[PDB]
């Protein structure tokens, strides 16, 4: 599929059972979700944004189905004020820019 740009783009993913709107981020290195109750352990780190850093919970290897595609790695959560897709995932299902 292709995306333009002229709204965000956002598009739904599934991750730990669940269906979420999330934005798909070229300019994010992680992938950051929604206060979600993940399981599975964690680990705390701390990632930078425009303004200043947020905590979250760092938890690999999980599943993530973005637009259909599936994939599989790293997933920051925390209270970010928007679900995130980085390039960790978007590589995965093959994304580039084109212009």
């Amino acid at each position: 599929p292709q995306i333009t740009l002229w709204k965000r783009p956002l598009v739904t993913i599934r991750i730990g059972g669940q269906l979420k709107e999330a934005l798909l981020d070229t300019g994010a290195d992680d992938t950051v979700i929604e206060e979600l109750n993940l399981p599975g352990c964690w680990k705390p780190k701390l990632i930078g944004g425009i303004a200043g850093f947020i905590k979250v919970r760092q938890y690999d290897q999980i599943p993530v189905e973005i637009a259909g595609h599936k994939a599989i790695g790293t997933v920051l959560v925390g209270p970010t004020p928007v679900n995130i897709i980085g390039r960790n995932l978007l590589t995965q299902i093959g994304a580039t820019l084109n212009f």
